[PDB]
């Protein structure tokens, strides 16, 4: 992945709803600015390796994104409003790594 993530906060807001295809879903919200990959990101983090490589998809114009969909913003997407992006399972898992941390200067309330 060469495009990185830019953590920055910007008045400007955009809704984007997550289909599973178990039935449940979820919407974050994310900067009209962030770009298509952000969505995903956390789609991957809240599911994390149930499906695995899964993938996103519209639901009106039923297009499989591309990852040049990724590499424009949001709002460039026509997604600034409201955007729905239907989670595509695909079945194989995804071998990852995880950690840990804590830190805490004499401080407890």
């Amino acid at each position: 992945g060469s495009s990185g993530s830019s953590g920055r906060d910007r008045s400007t807001i955009a809704r984007i709803q997550f289909r599973l295809p178990d039935g449940s879903s979820f919407t974050n919200q994310f900067p009209s600015d962030a770009p298509l990959e952000e969505a995903r990101q956390f789609a991957a983090q809240t599911v994390g390796n149930t499906y695995g490589n899964f993938s996103l998809a519209t639901m009106f114009p039923r297009r499989e994104f591309t990852r040049e969909d990724y590499k424009r913003r949001l709002l460039d997407l026509e997604l600034a409003p409201s955007a729905s992006v239907v989670l595509l399972p695909a079945g194989r898992p995804a071998t990852s790594i995880v950690h840990s941390s804590s830190g805490d200067i004499l401080m407890i309330d």
